[PDB]
């Protein structure tokens, strides 16, 4: 009876075996656009990823991940709010089953149908394991998606979804190059959260973009034919595997722009 998404293991059950999902930091949460402060003091965000290595896609029965060789400075994000360097390890997507709903963090309450976060860690604390246990371990670039005209940039990743429908599938995925999931626009919201499922490390520094991507209905279609289940159990579609905005608290949601 592990954590999932459903009525009897989804995110409001979490609580019980990961007590920090009721902390003072958690994420995803509605970003009030009108009360977000204007930091003037806030640096361009420098993403770097001309030398990025993709390694592998893999369905590990709650999203698809693509993953990085994270061992040298190659895909970095730092610059933004971050002080040091961050190393881009995988990235991977929240969605809806219907093309209403499916990101976690919320724009006036808006839900977009999508939500691609690239995850980073801080270089400072050496790998993904340690950084995860710190206050300023991990920096996620968060990006919606709308529905609209296809991201030829994510048609790689959609056509080999065939290939790891099931959880604990695998593949190849080399030379596939994040910049091509990127919007024109690097103006951003930040505030420090939460990874978004278990564990629920209060651990992040958020970075969420204004400006979404659009994708095709085609694309995120293919994206709800993946499965939780593992070959062989019965079929439960991946969709709906977004966590709900969770209360604020004391935190101010920050905007690189006006
Ligand atoms: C061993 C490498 C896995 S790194 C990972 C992940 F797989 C994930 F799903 C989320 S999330 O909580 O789902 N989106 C915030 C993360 F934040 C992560 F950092
Ligand atoms: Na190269
Ligand atoms: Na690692
Ligand atoms: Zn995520």
């Amino acid at each position: 009876h592990h954590w999932g998404y459903g009525k009897h293991n989804g995110p409001e059950h979490w609580h019980k075996d990961f007590p920090i999902a009721k902390g003072e930091r958690q994420s995803p949460v509605d970003i009030d656009t009108h009360t977000a402060k204007y930091d003037p003091s806030l640096k361009p965000l420098s993403v770097s990823y001309d030398q990025a290595t993709s390694l592998r896609i893999l369905n590990n029965g709650h999203a698809f991940n693509v993953e990085f060789d994270d061992s040298q400075d190659k895909a970095v994000l730092k610059g933004g709010p971050l002080d040091g360097t961050y190393r881009l390890i995988q990235f991977h997507f929240h969605w809806g089953s219907l093309d209403g709903q499916g990101s976690e963090h919320t724009v006036d309450k808006k839900k977009y149908a999508a939500e691609l976060h690239l995850v980073h860690w801080n270089t400072k604390y050496g790998d993904f394991g340690k950084a995860v246990q710190q206050p300023d371990g991990l920096a996620v670039l968060g990006i919606f998606l709308k529905v609209g005209s296809a991201k030829p940039g994510l048609q790689k990743v959609v056509d080999v979804l065939d290939s790891i429908k099931t959880k604990g599938k695998s593949a190849d995925f080399t030379n596939f190059d994040p910049r091509g999931l990127l919007p024109e626009s690097l103006d951003y919201w930040t505030y420090p959260g939460s990874l978004t499922t278990p564990p629920l490390l209060e651990c992040v520094t958020w970075i969420v973009l204004k400006e979404p991507i659009s994708v095709s209905s085609e694309q995120v279609l293919k994206f709800r034919k993946l499965n939780f289940n593992g070959e062989g159990e019965p079929e439960e579609l991946m969709v709906d595997n977004w966590r709900p905005a969770q209360p604020l608290k004391n935190r101010q949601i920050k905007a690189s722009f006006k």
